[PDB]
């Protein structure tokens, strides 16, 4: 299944900016890898979530709506808790790499991500940015490159 990006941007909402990657991983896991600085880490830590709908175009990361949800170990987590299962966001700046075993990137899959967002909070619950989960390769297909 073909993996996948959230890439967050500045703007006069949010200094936060970076990426979030997912790429498949061989013992059925997905490899997360997060990449973020300007967060207001006073406020944090910073819960951050897959949604259950896109961001759009006003960029109002509460029109995201509710958690993608369809705790003492992590499978009882929210599927899209990734911060209650991997920790929260925290800092100035954010570096780290898991696996996650309940997130999905195969298209026919229950537990898909694709075409979903992340919100990252801060620790009150208020969204500070929030990105769509988008194809992280152009080109597709047995026969292509990319
Ligand atoms: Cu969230």
């Amino acid at each position: 299944s073909p993996s996948l990006i959230a890439k967050f941007e500045k703007t006069s909402k949010s200094n936060i900016e970076g990426t979030i990657k997912f790429t498949p991983a061989n013992n059925g896991t997905v490899s997360v890898s997060v990449d973020l600085k300007g967060l207001p880490s006073d406020i944090g830590p910073f819960p951050y979530h897959v949604h259950e709908k896109p961001v759009p175009a006003s960029k109002n990361c509460s029109a995201t709506e509710n958690h993608f949800n369809p705790a003492a170990t992590p499978a009882a987590h929210e599927v899209g808790n990734l911060a209650g299962k991997h920790g929260n966001i925290m800092g100035e700046s954010y570096k780290t790499e898991y696996d996650d075993s309940y997130i999905s990137l195969n298209e026919k899959s229950r537990s898909y991500i694709g075409g979903l967002s992340i919100v990252i909070h801060a620790n009150n619950g208020t969204r500070l940015n929030c990105a769509n989960i988008t194809l992280l390769d152009e080109g597709h297909g047995n026969a292509n490159t990319t």
